[PDB]
């Protein structure tokens, strides 16, 4: 899958987005990743989740809102593993998305903005991709 | 050329590495672009001159020695231009590296450890790349 990637996507209360990839370095080097959900396809666009792992080390989550960043919340939980594919599962709950790594809960992040202002997804930074799924199964 | 981007290299005093490229994002979502020179082809090699660009933001240089980090060097100077193509070229010389944004002297670096020491150059994060040379013109 070519990264950065972007699909145009739709989520609301029961959604999941679904991130199968890999690190492009060894986690001493500290590659990245950013998952951002975007109100537009524009990449100016302002951002209801941002999601970035500084592998290794911490992840920050934050939203842009009328172009400017508001409140992060930092976590130093690290369920990554060292040089290995990943597998991050990032479903929509009624009051927060939840995100799972390798299939363990690992971070949450309470809705700011609705998520039905979603219109787009960009995956980027120092990863390969080989799998991005958004399900669409529920009313 | 593909990103990360490696090349067996050596340097001396007279070399120039110059490498021309281009964010894949805007500055507003703060690419970065890494230049590492190594002392062996494995990615976990120490590093000699470590050169970080936090597009629109800052620049930091450092060396990675016996695998530790040393003192940063942190840099507002910021010539690089939002969207679009940047050459960077990278001069050896006797007593630091200086480093030319589109032909404007806008970094240096006082080398740590011998330039002699470097096998390997690493170019990686954020950029494409059209152009990639080291220069072997000198004894």
């Amino acid at each position: 899958l070519p990264v950065p990637y972007t699909e145009a996507a739709s989520l609301s209360t029961g959604s999941t987005v679904t991130i199968k990839g890999r690190p492009l370095a060894c986690f001493l080097a500290e590659p990245y990743l950013q998952v951002d959900f975007h109100t537009e396809m524009k990449e100016e666009s302002d951002i209801v989740f941002h999601f970035q792992v500084c592998f290794g080390r911490r992840v920050v989550m934050n939203s842009r809102e009328y172009g400017a960043w508001k409140q992060q919340v930092e976590s130093k939980n690290m369920p990554f593993q060292d040089g290995q594919e990943f597998e991050l599962s990032i479903s929509v709950l009624p009051d927060k998305y939840q995100v799972m790594v390798n299939g363990q809960s690992s971070y949450t992040f309470d809705h700011r903005i609705k998520p039905e202002a979603v219109k787009m997804v960009q995956v980027w930074r120092d990863i390969s991709l080989t799998k991005f799924n958004v399900s669409y199964l529920k009313r």
